[PDB]
């Protein structure tokens, strides 16, 4: 940077603080990751200045001819990515890319089946304490008490029963691949459209290592930056059919001026998932994944499916006699990033939990590999295992500084 | 830019054209603005790579302790500048602010009493079309049709007859000072809450330029992107009453992660607001645009309300039989952007309209004055008066590139 030290220096030392933290620390949230320098300067870019509502050639302001070349490379990169019949890439995050999809189909009160959001489904699939379960009757599919794997047939009776407008597959804290397949089943046996909602699983898909929900889903909605590794923003895939219905919700609908920047940094990020060194970095972040699950296992940890098919994992700490608060908490003094998480049928509220959710994106980004992750898993061990011993988490604080480098 | 340049040969052609664009037009759409460079780096920051759901101190992951020294820099710089109780800087957007504020104390179907959209109101104060207008009931007040002034006669008499929860001042084009204390006035009168959104002449506010709608209303939104010359987004601005309510509606209510790098942005834009050279700058942008009213009166020219005490300026087109679509195209062919506008009690569709808006925060920031002002009026004459003239087109041409050099 040149301009900000100068111009802001509280600001600056913030954000070089911040800079700092992101190399140091073990970053295993599963919804972060680290984007490209060229994915940041698209984003720091002179596009935020322009004002562009509306579409490519169908804009509301004039002047939109460059601004309208980079939201196409946006929308005909992800068709590329994803096999799409259309994109829209304006949506600000992953809620708004929900939010509008909601709003194409359903009417206000409308029923909608989405996945239990103590087993894994997202806050935008019906808590009653966000926009989704206010304005829709949200009713819940659960997974199996024993495999922790998504029960088809509890799907398939809650749609029979409450006969819901919209199906929504996918998830915030689910390990295993989602059987669209099933859920399109499902859906026309009881007159439901399809949405599924990739955010956390689009880089995967991307790049062919989790099943694509494209060719089973009327919707399809995904953030832009977990593992698709790229800039914060949403998306919305769908078939040609819904696609004027669905660029109307997003505007006038629900959205004003597109952030032109961020839909730059898209198009970079989507150019970067289409080349072959991304689908190499998919399948480690998955390797890895399995790899972490193996070794934790060796450590004498219960995960939550007894595994994982993709970037995440969840550790049930119940056989430790450890909510995940207290896991999180201490992780968090050794410098290892992790978040609580409600493991399905947790007998703890959603603000203490039995468990920690833990993904590898972030990780294999910086580099990481198989080694590091039965270091990671064996620093986890000894933390988990002696809360009460400074000793311990000062041996792992230094394991964890030698694998940061 | 370094990494861009090599990633991505396309999105940066596109990009070098949108900035060499923004340097050679003359730039009058009225919502408009160039921020600073220190401003776009706080935009390109890591801090993209960071989820920060929740606020700062109480957020939902761990490391979030330098963001949210960020986020408080923000909360505390636009308490500065508007003297508000509480701050909440997370909302993407223009449309997603209001749409916090309405979530927060209204119920589907409510009534609510907002500016007539052809006489200044904006898309998300009750477009049947918008979410505001499908999941509220809307009802609106007019200006007079002589003055083009508010009339808050009308203001009151449909508050008393409609009795709706929330009335909401302000406007996408309105280029009158408006009285807050008037609207709060009615407001108290029907027990309706009162939301002021000063979008558009928040940099005015700042500066004290135009009344401050802090003190009279219980809600005030606004972008961060217009006269306040910030990043691309919106804040919520309310007394300490309400700031848990706005805190719960922003997230976990209608958002998910914030953009905690626009975050920054809008500190750094803050920061420079705070300044007295901002202050000489708004005061630049009022008095560029007295002129360049006055110069496009002397040119032959009508104006809505006959002038402006704000940014912005509406031309009444009618005398010259001209629509706003007619205006805004034949512009657009010698260099000058700005957009078509309905005006009040319009006889054309809003897709045709009688008016042209303009702005001149943008000219303004690029240090045009008064001289300028009146060259820019000169230009507008001799193209609207010579609609049909190759010649005079020619000649427009060559004075809008002497103007922008």
């Amino acid at each position: 940077m040149k301009y900000l030290p100068q111009q802001d220096p509280q600001v600056f030392a913030a954000i070089e603080q911040e800079r700092k933290r992101q190399h140091a620390k073990i970053e295993l949230i599963a919804s972060e990751n680290f984007v490209s320098r060229a994915v940041m300067e698209a984003q720091g870019s002179v596009l935020t200045n322009k004002y562009a509502e509306g579409y490519p050639g169908r804009r509301y302001y004039g002047g939109c001819e460059y601004v309208d070349i980079v939201e196409e490379l946006a929308r005909e990169r992800a068709k590329q990515l994803f096999g799409a019949e259309h994109a829209n890439v304006q949506p600000h995050s992953g809620a708004q890319a929900n939010m509008a999809v909601y709003f194409t189909v359903l009417e206000h009160g409308d029923t909608v089946l989405g996945m239990n959001l103590s087993h894994g489904g997202h806050l935008t699939h019906g808590s009653p304490v966000n926009f989704s379960g206010v304005q829709y009757n949200f009713v819940a599919y659960g997974v199996d008490p024993e495999t922790h794997v998504i029960d088809y047939d509890d799907v398939r009776e809650k749609a029979r029963l409450h006969r819901p407008k919209l199906i929504v597959a996918a998830a915030a804290a689910y390990p295993r691949i989602i059987d669209f397949a099933k859920f399109r089943e499902i859906a026309d046996e009881v007159g439901a459209y399809l949405m599924v909602d990739m955010a956390h699983i689009a880089g995967l898909v991307a790049a062919g290592l989790h099943p694509n929900p494209v060719p089973y889903a009327h919707f399809v909605t995904t953030t832009t930056h977990k593992t698709l590794r790229g800039p914060r923003g949403g998306m919305i895939l769908c078939q040609e059919q819904f696609a004027k219905q669905i660029d109307k919700a997003i505007f006038p609908g629900i959205q004003g001026g597109p952030l032109m920047h961020v839909i730059a940094a898209k198009a970079v990020a989507f150019g970067e998932a289409l080349q072959d060194d991304f689908k190499a970095y998919a399948k480690r972040v998955v390797d890895n994944a399995k790899r972490l699950a193996s070794a934790l296992q060796n450590e004498g940890f219960t995960l939550v499916s007894g595994g994982t098919d993709n970037h995440l994992l969840l550790v049930d700490l119940r056989p430790q006699q450890l909510t995940g608060k207290t896991a999180e908490k201490v992780l968090d003094e050794v410098g290892i990033t992790v978040n609580k998480n409600t493991i399905p049928y947790d007998p703890e509220s959603p603000f203490v939990t039995s468990g920690i959710r833990i993904g590898t994106a972030a990780v294999t980004t910086r580099g990481f590999g198989l080694e590091e992750m039965d270091e990671i898993a064996a620093i986890i061990g000894l933390v988990l295992k002696n809360v009460g011993s400074e000793q311990a988490l000062e041996e792992a604080r230094q394991r964890v500084a030698a694998l940061t480098d």
